[PDB]
Parts: C-alpha cells; sequence; structure tokens
C-alpha cells in the first residue's frame, strides 16, 4: 500500500473511438499497472472519462518517456500527455 | 537565421465551442502575429482546426510563458500547449 502517483500520467484530447489505441500506444513505453482489458494479453482502479485516461507505470523511466509524447498525432488528432496530479484529476469532467 | 515559427505554439484539446476563450487566455501572454477576430484591433497566415489553434508570439518570452500553461484545466478539460513544429501541422486533420 504505497503511492505510485509519481509514476502516473494523464493522456487526453482524443476521441473515444481511439481510446483503446491510446492505451496500446502508451503500453509500448513500459508495464501499466491498471488492468485495462485491451492489454489483458495492491489494485489500481481505472480513472477515465470521455477523452482522457490516467495510466500508472511500474517504472519512472517509462513515465518520463511517455511525457515526450505530448503533442503527437494519432488518427489526425493531437494527443496530450501530462504528469498526473490529483489537482488535475479532481477537476476533470467524465 | 529565423522564422517566426520559433515563437509559435499549438494549443489543443478543448471543445471547439470555447476556441475564442482559449485564444483570449493565451493572447494575454503577449502580442501575436495572427489577426484572430476575438483579439481586439499582406497579413500573416492563420492555422486552426477543430479543437486546436496555432498562435505566433512576437516575443519568445511570451511563448515561454504560454508553454507553462500546458496541462491546465479549462471547463473540465485538459489543455495541451506545445511548441509548434511543421511536422505536426502536416499531419493534423485541418
Amino acid at each position: 500500500s504505497m503511492n505510485w502517483d509519481d509514476h502516473a500520467i494523464i493522456i487526453f484530447g482524443y476521441p473515444e473511438t481511439i481510446a483503446n489505441s491510446i492505451i496500446l500506444h502508451f503500453a509500448n513505453f513500459g508495464e501499466i499497472l491498471e488492468d485495462f482489458r485491451v492489454i489483458k494479453d495492491q489494485k489500481y482502479p481505472i480513472y477515465t472519462g470521455d477523452g482522457w485516461v490516467k495510466l500508472t507505470y511500474k517504472s519512472e523511466l517509462s513515465k518520463s518517456r511517455a511525457l515526450q509524447e505530448n503533442g503527437i498525432i494519432m488518427n489526425g488528432t493531437l494527443i496530450g500527455c501530462v504528469s498526473y496530479s490529483p489537482a488535475a484529476l479532481k477537476q476533470l469532467a467524465s
């Protein structure tokens, strides 16, 4: 029961049609602790809403790499990637 | 030695209905080259689309301040702000 929030990111800005593709893309940077069904091959429940998702990596090395993806284009749309903070999550619409 | 694009940003991720509120927010960091209608007042080209806009600052210091807004929440939505690159524009669904 420790806190891995510093290993977490929020990905945002995408249409929900590419939500699964988003998870697969960011799974390429490390092992994700949430049990997302598309990658099914202490618990980390899923925080997600329309156009955003929180993901937690096992390694901080992975989080730092994922952050470099802020502003990539997937299916013609700009994808946002920021470091997780509770302050941001509290404000998000679902 | 320089293009103005060295002072440009792309802002993205917002509902297109609040596009002009986004522009106002970022125009507050400094004078920009584009003549958007919401900003008070040949001409410089304008690049915008659904949920994104390019802004070019006169001052690199204004761009630097704008970049710090990456990841703020507006209207329950995360806002991305990245340095403009011509690579991204070509792949955007304009």
